[PDB]
Protein backbone atom coordinates (compact mmCIF):
# COMPACT_ATOMS: atom_id res chain seq x y z
CA UNK A 1 0.00 0.00 0.00
CA UNK A 2 2.44 2.70 1.17
CA UNK A 3 4.35 2.00 -2.23
CA UNK A 4 1.03 1.81 -4.37
CA UNK A 5 0.27 5.33 -2.32
CA UNK A 6 2.86 7.40 -4.35
CA UNK A 7 2.62 8.36 -7.83
CA UNK A 8 -0.60 6.46 -7.92
CA UNK A 9 -1.50 8.18 -11.07
CA UNK A 10 1.75 6.96 -12.31
CA UNK A 11 2.74 10.24 -14.32
CA UNK A 12 5.89 11.44 -15.42
CA UNK A 13 7.59 13.64 -12.72
CA UNK A 14 10.35 16.53 -12.70
CA UNK A 15 13.10 17.02 -10.06
CA UNK A 16 15.23 19.80 -9.37
CA UNK A 17 17.65 18.66 -7.07
CA UNK A 18 20.03 20.87 -5.31
CA UNK A 19 23.99 20.54 -5.93
CA UNK A 20 24.55 19.13 -2.65
CA UNK A 21 21.44 16.19 -3.57
CA UNK A 22 22.86 16.38 -6.71
CA UNK A 23 26.45 14.32 -5.85
CA UNK A 24 25.87 11.40 -4.63
CA UNK A 25 24.15 9.65 -8.33
CA UNK A 26 22.83 6.42 -6.83
CA UNK A 27 21.38 8.02 -3.75
CA UNK A 28 19.36 10.49 -5.91
CA UNK A 29 17.98 7.57 -7.70
CA UNK A 30 17.12 6.39 -4.55
CA UNK A 31 15.42 9.48 -3.54
CA UNK A 32 13.30 9.90 -6.53
CA UNK A 33 12.05 6.40 -6.21
CA UNK A 34 10.93 7.27 -2.74
CA UNK A 35 8.52 9.55 -4.34
CA UNK A 36 7.07 7.34 -6.56
CA UNK A 37 8.78 8.38 -9.62
CA UNK A 38 9.65 5.11 -11.39
CA UNK A 39 6.10 4.69 -11.55
CA UNK A 40 5.91 6.18 -14.82
CA UNK A 41 8.91 4.31 -16.28
CA UNK A 42 10.66 7.88 -16.94
CA UNK A 43 11.13 10.29 -15.09
CA UNK A 44 13.19 14.32 -16.29
CA UNK A 45 16.12 15.61 -13.25
CA UNK A 46 17.18 19.21 -14.04
CA UNK A 47 20.85 19.67 -12.95
CA UNK A 48 21.64 22.72 -10.60
CA UNK A 49 21.93 25.78 -12.37
CA UNK A 50 25.56 25.80 -11.97
CA UNK A 51 26.53 22.31 -12.89
CA UNK A 52 28.08 21.63 -16.31
CA UNK A 53 29.26 18.46 -17.88
CA UNK A 54 31.67 20.09 -20.68
CA UNK A 55 32.95 23.99 -21.04
CA UNK A 56 32.38 23.94 -24.30
CA UNK A 57 31.16 22.00 -27.54
CA UNK A 58 32.93 24.00 -30.26
CA UNK A 59 35.67 21.74 -30.52
CA UNK A 60 33.95 18.60 -31.73
CA UNK A 61 33.03 18.83 -35.28
CA UNK A 62 36.40 16.75 -36.79
CA UNK A 63 34.47 13.91 -34.55
CA UNK A 64 33.79 11.03 -36.59
CA UNK A 65 30.50 9.26 -36.69
CA UNK A 66 31.71 5.87 -38.30
CA UNK A 67 28.29 4.32 -38.83
CA UNK A 68 25.05 6.82 -39.55
CA UNK A 69 21.91 5.50 -40.01
CA UNK A 70 19.29 6.27 -43.08
CA UNK A 71 15.77 5.48 -41.06
CA UNK A 72 13.27 4.31 -43.53
CA UNK A 73 9.85 3.68 -41.81
CA UNK A 74 6.70 1.96 -43.64
CA UNK A 75 3.14 1.40 -42.40
CA UNK A 76 0.21 3.10 -41.53
CA UNK A 77 -2.48 3.71 -39.45
CA UNK A 78 -0.36 4.85 -36.23
CA UNK A 79 1.56 1.37 -36.80
CA UNK A 80 5.20 1.42 -38.60
CA UNK A 81 8.32 -0.16 -38.65
CA UNK A 82 11.19 1.27 -39.47
CA UNK A 83 14.62 0.04 -41.19
CA UNK A 84 18.17 1.18 -40.69
CA UNK A 85 19.91 2.27 -43.57
CA UNK A 86 23.79 2.17 -42.23
CA UNK A 87 25.50 5.32 -44.49
CA UNK A 88 29.33 5.82 -44.89
CA UNK A 89 31.28 7.62 -42.07
CA UNK A 90 30.69 10.97 -41.69
CA UNK A 91 31.99 13.86 -39.35
CA UNK A 92 29.71 15.84 -36.91
CA UNK A 93 30.22 19.47 -38.96
CA UNK A 94 29.56 16.85 -41.98
CA UNK A 95 26.08 15.58 -40.05
CA UNK A 96 25.13 19.18 -38.99
CA UNK A 97 25.18 20.62 -42.65
CA UNK A 98 22.82 17.74 -43.06
CA UNK A 99 20.39 18.03 -40.53
CA UNK A 100 20.31 22.24 -41.44
CA UNK A 101 19.78 21.95 -44.71
CA UNK A 102 16.53 22.96 -45.82
CA UNK A 103 16.05 19.05 -47.08
CA UNK A 104 16.53 17.56 -43.58
CA UNK A 105 15.45 21.10 -40.94
CA UNK A 106 12.82 21.39 -38.52
CA UNK A 107 9.74 22.43 -39.82
CA UNK A 108 8.15 25.77 -38.22
CA UNK A 109 5.71 25.30 -36.26
CA UNK A 110 4.14 27.24 -32.83
CA UNK A 111 2.85 24.83 -29.92
CA UNK A 112 4.89 21.11 -29.32
CA UNK A 113 0.94 19.28 -30.50
CA UNK A 114 1.87 20.88 -33.89
CA UNK A 115 5.30 19.80 -34.19
CA UNK A 116 4.10 16.35 -32.77
CA UNK A 117 1.35 15.93 -35.33
CA UNK A 118 3.55 16.91 -38.30
CA UNK A 119 5.77 13.91 -36.58
CA UNK A 120 3.48 10.93 -36.74
CA UNK A 121 1.85 12.43 -40.32
CA UNK A 122 5.21 12.55 -42.78
CA UNK A 123 7.23 9.71 -40.51
CA UNK A 124 7.15 7.91 -43.44
CA UNK A 125 8.70 10.44 -45.41
CA UNK A 126 12.10 12.32 -46.42
CA UNK A 127 14.20 9.73 -44.45
CA UNK A 128 16.15 10.98 -42.17
CA UNK A 129 19.91 9.96 -41.09
CA UNK A 130 20.32 9.61 -37.66
CA UNK A 131 23.99 9.36 -35.83
CA UNK A 132 23.48 7.02 -33.28
CA UNK A 133 25.26 4.63 -31.34
CA UNK A 134 28.34 6.37 -31.42
CA UNK A 135 31.33 5.16 -28.88
CA UNK A 136 32.38 8.33 -26.38
CA UNK A 137 31.83 11.02 -24.07
CA UNK A 138 31.42 14.85 -24.38
CA UNK A 139 31.92 14.75 -20.40
CA UNK A 140 34.81 16.64 -19.26
CA UNK A 141 37.72 14.04 -17.47
CA UNK A 142 37.35 15.99 -14.24
CA UNK A 143 33.12 15.70 -13.82
CA UNK A 144 32.49 13.95 -10.97
CA UNK A 145 28.17 14.43 -10.76
CA UNK A 146 26.41 12.63 -13.09
CA UNK A 147 29.20 11.39 -15.24
CA UNK A 148 27.94 9.11 -17.67
CA UNK A 149 31.29 7.63 -18.11
CA UNK A 150 31.50 6.08 -14.50
CA UNK A 151 28.09 6.52 -11.98
CA UNK A 152 29.63 3.56 -9.72
CA UNK A 153 26.50 1.48 -9.69
CA UNK A 154 26.18 -2.13 -9.08
CA UNK A 155 26.51 -2.52 -12.99
CA UNK A 156 29.99 -2.42 -12.31
CA UNK A 157 30.32 -6.18 -11.10
CA UNK A 158 29.59 -6.82 -14.92
CA UNK A 159 33.12 -5.85 -16.12
CA UNK A 160 34.62 -5.79 -12.49
CA UNK A 161 34.51 -9.41 -12.27
CA UNK A 162 34.29 -10.61 -16.18
CA UNK A 163 36.06 -8.30 -17.83
CA UNK A 164 33.45 -7.87 -20.28
CA UNK A 165 32.11 -4.59 -22.02
CA UNK A 166 28.93 -3.99 -23.54
CA UNK A 167 29.02 -0.78 -25.69
CA UNK A 168 26.23 1.46 -24.58
CA UNK A 169 24.84 -0.68 -21.77
CA UNK A 170 28.08 -0.32 -19.26
CA UNK A 171 30.05 2.22 -21.69
CA UNK A 172 28.71 5.04 -23.16
CA UNK A 173 26.72 6.11 -26.65
CA UNK A 174 26.24 9.13 -28.11
CA UNK A 175 23.87 10.12 -30.12
CA UNK A 176 23.56 12.75 -33.26
CA UNK A 177 20.04 13.84 -34.12
CA UNK A 178 17.99 15.53 -36.78
CA UNK A 179 14.52 16.75 -37.43
CA UNK A 180 12.19 13.17 -37.27
CA UNK A 181 15.17 11.13 -36.18
CA UNK A 182 13.19 8.36 -34.41
CA UNK A 183 13.43 5.88 -31.69
CA UNK A 184 10.94 2.71 -31.19
CA UNK A 185 8.87 1.22 -28.28
CA UNK A 186 11.37 -0.44 -25.95
CA UNK A 187 12.67 -1.24 -22.34
CA UNK A 188 16.31 -1.56 -22.06
CA UNK A 189 18.61 -4.32 -22.34
CA UNK A 190 18.29 -6.71 -19.93
CA UNK A 191 15.33 -4.69 -18.55
CA UNK A 192 18.04 -2.20 -16.85
CA UNK A 193 17.80 1.56 -16.19
CA UNK A 194 18.99 4.36 -18.50
CA UNK A 195 20.12 7.66 -18.07
CA UNK A 196 19.88 10.11 -20.92
CA UNK A 197 21.64 13.53 -20.85
CA UNK A 198 20.80 15.53 -24.06
CA UNK A 199 23.97 18.09 -24.02
CA UNK A 200 23.24 20.52 -26.62
CA UNK A 201 20.58 21.64 -29.40
CA UNK A 202 16.91 20.95 -30.50
CA UNK A 203 14.47 18.74 -27.84
CA UNK A 204 14.15 15.11 -27.81
CA UNK A 205 10.67 14.65 -27.23
CA UNK A 206 9.93 10.65 -25.34
CA UNK A 207 6.25 8.71 -24.72
CA UNK A 208 6.42 6.30 -21.93
CA UNK A 209 4.27 3.14 -20.18
CA UNK A 210 4.19 2.96 -16.99
CA UNK A 211 5.97 -0.73 -15.95
CA UNK A 212 2.91 -2.33 -13.79
CA UNK A 213 1.26 -2.04 -17.72
CA UNK A 214 3.97 -2.86 -19.91
CA UNK A 215 2.32 -6.14 -20.24
CA UNK A 216 -0.40 -4.65 -21.98
CA UNK A 217 1.84 -2.61 -24.58
CA UNK A 218 3.04 -5.76 -25.39
CA UNK A 219 -0.01 -7.77 -25.98
CA UNK A 220 -1.50 -4.96 -27.96
CA UNK A 221 2.15 -5.11 -30.26
CA UNK A 222 1.82 -8.89 -30.31
CA UNK A 223 -1.56 -8.80 -32.26
CA UNK A 224 -0.17 -5.85 -34.30
CA UNK A 225 2.42 -7.27 -35.35
CA UNK A 226 1.85 -11.32 -35.27
CA UNK A 227 4.63 -12.34 -37.79
CA UNK A 228 7.15 -10.40 -35.80
CA UNK A 229 5.43 -12.36 -32.42
CA UNK A 230 5.43 -15.62 -33.86
CA UNK A 231 9.59 -15.28 -34.75
CA UNK A 232 10.66 -13.71 -31.40
CA UNK A 233 9.63 -14.39 -28.26
CA UNK A 234 10.72 -10.36 -27.46
CA UNK A 235 10.40 -8.48 -31.34
CA UNK A 236 10.28 -5.30 -29.40
CA UNK A 237 13.49 -5.68 -28.59
CA UNK A 238 14.99 -5.13 -31.97
CA UNK A 239 13.47 -1.39 -31.70
CA UNK A 240 12.15 -1.39 -35.22
CA UNK A 241 8.57 -0.99 -34.03
CA UNK A 242 7.03 2.55 -33.61
CA UNK A 243 3.01 3.17 -32.11
CA UNK A 244 1.69 6.63 -31.94
CA UNK A 245 -0.09 7.99 -29.05
CA UNK A 246 -3.59 7.70 -30.75
CA UNK A 247 -3.24 4.08 -31.18
CA UNK A 248 -2.32 3.76 -27.83
CA UNK A 249 -5.27 5.73 -26.76
CA UNK A 250 -7.55 4.26 -28.97
CA UNK A 251 -6.64 0.53 -27.32
CA UNK A 252 -6.16 2.11 -23.76
CA UNK A 253 -2.76 1.19 -22.87
CA UNK A 254 -2.00 4.15 -20.56
CA UNK A 255 1.30 6.37 -21.41
CA UNK A 256 2.44 9.72 -20.21
CA UNK A 257 4.74 12.43 -22.51
CA UNK A 258 7.54 14.55 -22.22
CA UNK A 259 9.65 16.92 -23.62
CA UNK A 260 13.43 16.78 -22.83
CA UNK A 261 15.75 20.27 -23.19
CA UNK A 262 19.50 20.83 -23.81
CA UNK A 263 20.90 20.46 -20.43
CA UNK A 264 18.28 18.22 -18.89
CA UNK A 265 18.88 14.48 -17.91
CA UNK A 266 15.97 11.43 -18.40
CA UNK A 267 15.97 8.69 -16.31
CA UNK A 268 14.29 5.28 -17.50
CA UNK A 269 13.54 2.72 -15.29
CA UNK A 270 13.50 -1.08 -15.33
CA UNK A 271 11.09 -2.47 -17.60
CA UNK A 272 9.74 1.02 -18.64
CA UNK A 273 8.58 0.98 -22.39
CA UNK A 274 9.59 4.14 -23.74
CA UNK A 275 10.13 5.55 -27.55
CA UNK A 276 10.21 9.45 -29.23
CA UNK A 277 12.09 11.32 -31.41
CA UNK A 278 14.21 14.39 -32.14
CA UNK A 279 13.11 17.86 -32.79
CA UNK A 280 15.72 18.94 -35.03
CA UNK A 281 19.99 19.05 -34.75
CA UNK A 282 21.49 17.65 -31.29
CA UNK A 283 23.59 15.60 -29.00
CA UNK A 284 22.60 13.11 -26.70
CA UNK A 285 24.58 10.72 -24.49
CA UNK A 286 23.15 7.71 -22.68
CA UNK A 287 24.17 4.38 -20.95
CA UNK A 288 22.41 1.99 -18.61
CA UNK A 289 22.69 1.49 -15.27
CA UNK A 290 21.67 -0.66 -12.05
CA UNK A 291 20.31 -0.73 -8.34
CA UNK A 292 19.68 -3.68 -6.18
CA UNK A 293 15.87 -3.41 -7.48
CA UNK A 294 17.26 -4.45 -10.89
CA UNK A 295 18.40 -7.17 -10.53
CA UNK A 296 15.23 -9.19 -10.18
CA UNK A 297 13.89 -7.41 -13.00
CA UNK A 298 17.27 -8.82 -15.02
CA UNK A 299 16.86 -12.32 -13.75
CA UNK A 300 13.31 -12.49 -15.72
CA UNK A 301 13.87 -10.16 -18.28
CA UNK A 302 12.22 -11.87 -21.59
CA UNK A 303 14.92 -11.69 -24.10
CA UNK A 304 15.65 -11.86 -27.80
CA UNK A 305 15.33 -15.14 -28.80
CA UNK A 306 16.01 -15.02 -32.68
CA UNK A 307 19.40 -12.44 -33.45
CA UNK A 308 22.83 -12.94 -32.84
CA UNK A 309 24.76 -10.64 -30.70
CA UNK A 310 21.84 -9.62 -29.02
CA UNK A 311 22.74 -8.47 -25.06
CA UNK A 312 22.58 -11.37 -22.47
CA UNK A 313 24.16 -10.69 -19.15
CA UNK A 314 24.40 -13.39 -16.84
CA UNK A 315 22.95 -12.38 -13.56
CA UNK A 316 24.95 -15.47 -11.92
CA UNK A 317 27.45 -12.87 -9.96
CA UNK A 318 24.15 -10.68 -8.80
CA UNK A 319 22.20 -13.23 -7.52
CA UNK A 320 25.27 -14.89 -5.48
CA UNK A 321 26.42 -11.23 -3.83
CA UNK A 322 22.30 -9.76 -3.52
CA UNK A 323 20.12 -12.83 -3.21
CA UNK A 324 22.29 -15.18 -1.52
CA UNK A 325 19.83 -17.17 -0.28
CA UNK A 326 18.04 -17.47 -2.85
CA UNK A 327 20.85 -18.93 -5.18
CA UNK A 328 19.95 -22.43 -5.44
CA UNK A 329 16.46 -22.05 -5.26
CA UNK A 330 17.26 -19.91 -8.40
CA UNK A 331 19.93 -22.05 -10.43
CA UNK A 332 17.28 -24.95 -9.64
CA UNK A 333 14.91 -23.29 -11.72
CA UNK A 334 12.71 -22.56 -8.65
CA UNK A 335 12.84 -19.18 -7.67
CA UNK A 336 8.90 -17.93 -8.08
CA UNK A 337 9.92 -14.23 -6.99
CA UNK A 338 6.90 -12.23 -8.12
CA UNK A 339 8.16 -8.35 -9.22
CA UNK A 340 6.39 -5.65 -7.68
CA UNK A 341 6.56 -2.77 -9.80
CA UNK A 342 5.25 -0.07 -7.57
CA UNK A 343 7.86 -1.00 -4.95
CA UNK A 344 11.42 1.61 -4.52
CA UNK A 345 14.58 -0.09 -4.40
CA UNK A 346 15.71 -0.76 -0.75
CA UNK A 347 18.24 1.81 -1.31
CA UNK A 348 15.37 4.39 -0.57
CA UNK A 349 14.80 3.17 2.80
CA UNK A 350 16.82 6.46 4.55
CA UNK A 351 14.33 8.66 2.31
CA UNK A 352 11.42 6.48 3.68
CA UNK A 353 11.70 6.41 7.77
N1 LIG B 1 21.11 0.22 -31.76
C1 LIG B 1 21.61 -0.77 -30.80
C2 LIG B 1 22.08 -0.16 -29.44
N2 LIG B 1 21.03 0.05 -28.43
C3 LIG B 1 19.87 0.82 -28.63
O1 LIG B 1 19.51 1.11 -29.78
C4 LIG B 1 19.09 1.41 -27.48
C5 LIG B 1 18.95 0.68 -26.30
C6 LIG B 1 18.27 1.30 -25.24
N3 LIG B 1 17.76 2.56 -25.26
C7 LIG B 1 17.84 3.26 -26.43
C8 LIG B 1 17.35 4.71 -26.44
C9 LIG B 1 17.78 5.64 -27.41
C10 LIG B 1 17.36 6.97 -27.33
C11 LIG B 1 17.74 8.07 -28.34
O2 LIG B 1 17.98 7.65 -29.50
O3 LIG B 1 17.74 9.22 -27.91
C12 LIG B 1 16.50 7.35 -26.32
C13 LIG B 1 16.11 6.38 -25.39
N4 LIG B 1 16.50 5.10 -25.44
C14 LIG B 1 18.58 2.71 -27.52
CL1 LIG C 1 12.82 18.26 -6.73
CL1 LIG D 1 3.65 -8.99 -38.50
CL1 LIG E 1 15.17 0.03 -36.45
CL1 LIG F 1 17.47 -9.54 -25.78
NA1 LIG G 1 28.78 -0.10 -32.04
NI1 LIG H 1 16.11 3.31 -24.20
ZN1 LIG I 1 14.54 -11.26 -31.77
Amino acid sequence: SESETLNPSARIMTFYPTMEEFRNFSRYIAYIESQGAHRAGLAKVVPPKEWKPRASYDDIDDLVIPAPIQQLVTGQSGLFTQYNIQKKAMTVREFRKIANSDKYCTPRYSEFEELERKYWKNLTFNPPIYGADVNGTLYEKHVDEWNIGRLRTILDLVEKESGITIEGVNTPYLYFGMWKTSFAWHTEDMDLYSINYLHFGEPKSWYSVPPEHGKRLERLAKGFFPGSAQSCEAFLRHKMTLISPLMLKKYGIPFDKVTQEAGEFMITFPYGYHAGFNHGFNCAESTNFATRRWIEYGKQAVLCSCRKDMVKISMDVFVRKFQPERYKLWKAGKDNTVIDHTLPTPEAAEFLK
